């Protein structure tokens, strides 16, 4: 599917999050499971590119060619991406050699060095990729189906508020740079506020505010 | 992870062409391949050619504005094209069906004599629509990647438009394919369907097909 994006309510309703309170018409969200599911959402470790699901391993060999200066690298896996989406079974295999080439260069080492978790290594690669060209989203609009989630934590890349459906990675990724660190431990407490924020901005129904629990 | 197109064997079998072959069963030659229902076939091919042309209000929005932005190619405005890409493209990340930036230029261009001389020749918005992609690409290269969102939304026009510039397309626009190809063949537009050779090209392809023993049992 290409469903759009869950907005902060319908995200809520999706994963169980509303809670009664004891500002009318207005529902709470559960604290405890609503840290599970953006916990969730962070994906897992980094522990080396080979581990990488394919598509994150492409992306990022694109974004590593962009930062040290390698446009035509780039431009190629896109290339063949775009292609083979058409074809209807991408060739991620593309990306070995420029993953081969950077992924230890002194920029690349640096990134993964800051981040602790595939989906932050990868915006901070996007971000810095940002800093040759432009980079945008479109030219890699086969992801969505793929990776859903992926698709939307680069999307958050030079944006303030993270949809919802990756505000956990996004609100690490922030944490980890406000640190100056990887961190291993989740930092997502700030995609709890902005989720309870949201929610409560929204009125239910009669029917929503009976249809909930405390 | 995406929906791919079908095989011509799939393609038989999805719209049920497939049949015992008469020609090779009353004077066997290759071994072990199924005939395709002719009469079945030119149904399935004419109803893959989609409503007549008339005037682009009457097209689906994508048709809409990807003919206005194959149309300022072909009067080369790459800004105009650029800009309706751009913004299908910014759009499409948000999922919010995004078409009618392109109203500006359809109305700019729409008249235009290059436009004029496209849609004069053909007859179905499929056909219209190749023909104004091919003419766009004598200006530029204009490849599905901009609209790679297509696929998606419209996934016949995906195809239709993926196979301008092939010598052979998806069986899922064979027919709009062969009718494009025969009325560029006859010079004018023509309403009366063209698909034949969509249905040779089928028939060969299955032909290329060893049936197992079973699967020629099966058969009717």
């Amino acid at each position: 599917p290409w469903a759009m994006a869950l907005t902060p309510m319908e995200f809520a309703r999706k994963y169980n999050l509303l809670r009664k309170d004891d500002e009318e018409m207005t529902a709470g969200i559960r604290r405890g499971d609503a840290k599970r599911v953006f916990t969730m959402q962070l994906g897992p470790y980094w522990d080396g590119f080979e581990r990488c699901s394919p598509q994150a391993y492409a992306l990022s060999a694109v974004f590593m060619a962009r930062m040290n200066r390698d446009r035509d690298a780039a431009n190629n896996i896109l290339k063949v991406l775009d292609k083979t989406f058409v074809d209807g079974k991408p060739d991620f295999s593309v990306a070995r050699p420029v993953m081969k080439k950077y992924q230890n260069s002194e920029l690349v080492q640096e990134v993964v060095a800051k981040h602790a978790y595939v989906l932050t290594v990868i915006a901070s690669l996007l971000e810095a990729a940002r800093e040759d060209g432009v980079v945008p989203s479109s030219e890699f609009l086969w992801l969505k189906p793929v990776d859903r989630r992926l698709w939307y934590m680069l999307n958050c890349v030079g944006r303030q508020t993270p949809y919802s459906e990756v505000a956990g990675p996004f609100a690490h990724w922030k944490a980890e740079k406000e640190m100056g660190r990887r961190s291993l431990v989740p930092m997502i407490d700030e995609a709890i506020r902005a989720l309870e924020i949201a929610v409560k901005e929204v009125r239910l129904t009669p029917r929503q505010m009976e249809e909930l629990e405390p």
